[PDB]
């Protein structure tokens, strides 16, 4: 049975006044292993990934501002509201060098700050991540037209905010395995309100799909040509079919990222950690060994 407890201590850091929950195990010396969730995920969404990584390597997943345990200020949760929460959280910390285990918005999130402090990070396992979507002919059909509503202040706030679809529906369809009970309910946890959710629509705006965002677009696109140029360690899982990362872009980026090494999941749509943790636990477990760190 794949896991379903969150069996953590918590752990919390005051960051630009507002208090973020973070995991921390393994190891205290070494160089340690940043894990960053996205959409609509937390901390949760790594608990059985970590137990492989843990054994050898500290490993610290934080909850993102308005996510997970941390706490839920009264902001519009923009891109740029989760970058500044993230580069004092990592300050917050200490932290120095890492390798970086990224998903979804947290891998946009991972990118732009590699980008920016390309010496302090000496890997990144990135799977399901966000890249400049040129049309809405790169987004998958059976999700297209929900996408475009989303992407609304009145449908699109309806459905998120007030109905919670992006939880009830939107999360289960993003898993091909089913989901259950209790882990719907670990994801419910944070977003019981519907003021809770506006991360929960803010982010699917923020998605660079045919130029609009054009901030986020040239911000992705900034990071996607430093990926193409940069010989940092890369570690990609994707899955089949996928949602952000079809399977013939996870065979075009193995071949033109530098330093790059691709592992086939299985079937899978978005939260690949769900449809098969113990092969990425395991893989990114090997994987560190090959890094000088
Ligand atoms: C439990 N079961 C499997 C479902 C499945 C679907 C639904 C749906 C549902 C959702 C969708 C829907 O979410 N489509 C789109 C999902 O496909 C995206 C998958 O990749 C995205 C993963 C997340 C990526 N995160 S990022 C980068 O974006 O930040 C479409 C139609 C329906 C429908 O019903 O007619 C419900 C709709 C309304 C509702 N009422 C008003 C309370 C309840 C729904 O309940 C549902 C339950």
């Amino acid at each position: 049975g794949i896991g379903t407890g969150f069996p953590f201590d918590p752990h919390y850091v005051e960051v630009l006044g507002e208090r973020m929950h973070y995991v921390d195990v393994g190891p205290r010396d070494g160089t340690p292993v940043l894990f960053l969730h996205g959409n609509p995920t937390s901390s949760y969404v790594w608990r059985n990934i970590i137990p492989h990584v843990a054994p050898t390597h500290r490993c610290i997943a934080p909850d993102l501002i308005g996510m997970g345990k941390s706490d839920k200020p009264d902001l519009g949760y923009f891109f740029d509201d989760h970058v500044r929460f993230m580069d004092a959280f990592i300050e917050a910390l200490g932290l120095e060098e890492v390798v970086l285990v990224i998903h979804d918005w947290g891998s946009a999130l991972g990118f732009h700050w590699a980008k920016r402090n390309p010496e302090r990070v000496k890997g990144i396992a990135f799977m399901e991540f966000i890249r400049p979507i040129p049309t809405w002919d790169e987004w998958p059909e059976f999700a297209r037209e929900t996408f475009q509503a989303f992407r609304t202040t009145d449908v699109g706030r309806k459905l998120i905010i007030d109905q919670n679809v992006f939880i009830e529906g939107t999360l289960p369809m993003g898993v091909v395995r089913p989901l259950t009970e209790v882990e719907m309910d670990h994801y419910r946890e944070p977003f019981l309100n519907p003021v809770d959710r506006e991360p929960l629509w803010r982010f699917p705006n923020e998605l660079p799909i045919a130029g609009e965002p054009a901030n986020i677009v040239a911000l992705v696109e900034e990071y996607m040509d430093w990926l193409h140029q940069s010989p940092v360690p890369k570690l990609l899982f994707w899955g089949t079919p996928g949602v952000l990362i079809p399977p013939a872009e996870a065979a075009r980026l193995a071949k033109s990222l530098p330093n790059c090494k691709a592992v086939d999941i299985g079937p899978g749509l978005n939260l690949l950690q769900e449809d098969n943790p113990d092969l990425i636990g395991s893989e990114i477990a090997r994987w560190l060994s090959t890094l000088e760190i």
